[PDB]
């Protein structure tokens, strides 16, 4: 039907390390909010991991987007994968959230892509993080829950996010979705680990702000996803970053293509429901005609036309992880051809050491130029991630844009 903004609207998500419970707690925080919001679709485990591959594999490849409402807020979600092969695509949902929900399995504890997620999250601009303890169920020890928690809120520190602050709720994401099925009027109060689920919700209402966001700035829209609906046209889908967009609005697609281009924007949507207009923090699809699914990609930017141009060289300050960071074991000369990430973006790019600088080691801070083999949109004080055969690398941001 028609969206209709009644509540402040944030974009939160799940991250953690592969098979600690994303997915099947961002399938029940919809049926427990469905209980007391008529308006919340319930979303069931196979509607979330829904695509053939995720069948064939076991596993969550694609973000999904969810729905949900507190009596606050709305909320749309962006349940990541945790598998160490999909890195680029839990990027890409980061870079949605206004707020993270970090799992993690109190029976596994912090794992290898627990600290890599944590850290992507910051380089995309995750700005605050709440965690949800999970799998309890499987723990009779309160010691080793307590030295989870001990372990998790430390390395949050580590990433110079506020660890010994952030709310640390225990309870089981797979208990509370059975209570649902088997009663889905359940409301808070009637059983523990849906309450364990409002907890969650409390805490996702209360901790994490609703973020200053710019209406009056161009539309600026980093792209996710893109997709051909039958019989409608393509759609691009992503979290408008600032400014406006209205069906009718010219918008340049920018970034990875040789050359510009301009469509018009023919529809506007957030969880299949019409918008009038989209507005910085909607998480969208928008609709563009004239253009095929094979003219528009992840990492492009929808702009206002004429707002935005994309740069292909730039300067950088760069922290490169130590090994025991995730890091690479050895270092890197000039020529180096890693992936670059900002934003939605994941570009290759070549590290042009200074005259002088030969090496750059695991744990150095140092500044380098890099040259972007497609253009992208960029700009100073822009966050970013490094990565290069499958691990993580280095994080960076702008300091000075070149060409
Ligand atoms: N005992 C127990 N098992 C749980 C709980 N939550 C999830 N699981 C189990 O843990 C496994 C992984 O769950 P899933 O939600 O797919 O995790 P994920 O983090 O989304 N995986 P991925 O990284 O691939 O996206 C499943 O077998 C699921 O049933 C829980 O609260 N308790
Ligand atoms: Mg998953
Ligand atoms: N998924």
């Amino acid at each position: 039907g028609e969206f209709v903004r009644t509540k402040p609207h944030v974009n939160v998500g799940t991250i953690g390390h592969v098979d600690h419970g994303k997915t099947t707690l961002t399938a029940a925080l919809t049926y427990v909010a469905a209980a007391e919001n008529p308006n919340v679709e319930v979303k069931d485990y196979g509607d979330i991991d829904k695509a053939p591959e995720e069948r064939a594999r076991g596993i969550t490849i694609n973000t999904a987007h969810v729905e949900y409402e507190t009596a606050k807020r709305h909320y749309s979600h962006v349940d990541c994968p945790g598998h160490a092969d999909y890195i680029k695509n839990m990027i890409t949902g980061a870079a949605q959230m206004d707020g993270a929900i970090l799992v993690v399995s109190a029976a596994d504890g912090p794992m290898p892509q627990t600290r890599e997620h944590i850290l992507l999250a910051r380089q995309v601009g995750v700005p605050y993080i709440v965690v949800f303890m999970n799998k309890v169920d499987m723990v009779d020890d309160p010691e080793l829950l307590d030295l989870v928690e001990m372990e998790v809120r430390d390395l949050l520190n580590q990433y110079e996010f506020p660890g010994d602050e952030v709310p640390v709720i225990r309870g089981s994401a797979l208990l509370a979705l059975e209570q649902m099925h088997r009663n889905p009027k359940t409301r808070r109060g009637e059983n523990e680990w849906v309450d364990k689920i409002w907890e969650l919700l409390d805490a996702i209402d209360e901790y994490i702000p609703t973020p200053v966001r710019d209406v009056d700035k161009p539309f600026l829209m980093p792209v996710e996803d893109v997709f051909t609906i039958t019989g409608r046209g393509t759609v691009a889908t992503g979290r408008i970053e600032r400014g406006k967009v209205k069906v009718g609005d010219e918008v340049e697609i920018v970034g990875l293509a040789p050359e510009t281009r301009k469509t018009v924007v023919t529809g506007v949507e957030m969880h299949r429901k019409t918008l009038q207009e989209g507005i910085a923090g909607d998480n969208v699809g928008v609709l563009l005609r004239g253009v095929s699914r094979e003219e528009v990609e992840r990492g492009q930017v929808l702009a206002k036309p004429g707002s935005i141009t994309p740069h292909t060289k730039f300067e950088a300050s760069v922290y490169v992880l130590k090994k025991e960071e995730g890091g690479r074991h050895t270092g890197f000369f000039s020529g180096y051809r890693p992936q670059f990430y900002f934003r939605t973006t994941d570009v290759t790019g070549v590290v042009q050491l200074p005259p002088g600088v030969e090496m750059v080691m695991p744990g150095d801070n140092v500044t380098f130029t890099v040259e972007l083999i497609k253009p992208v949109a960029l700009e100073e004080g822009l966050r970013f991630a490094i990565r290069e055969g499958g691990r993580t690398v280095g994080a960076g941001v702008v300091t000075k844009i070149l060409e």
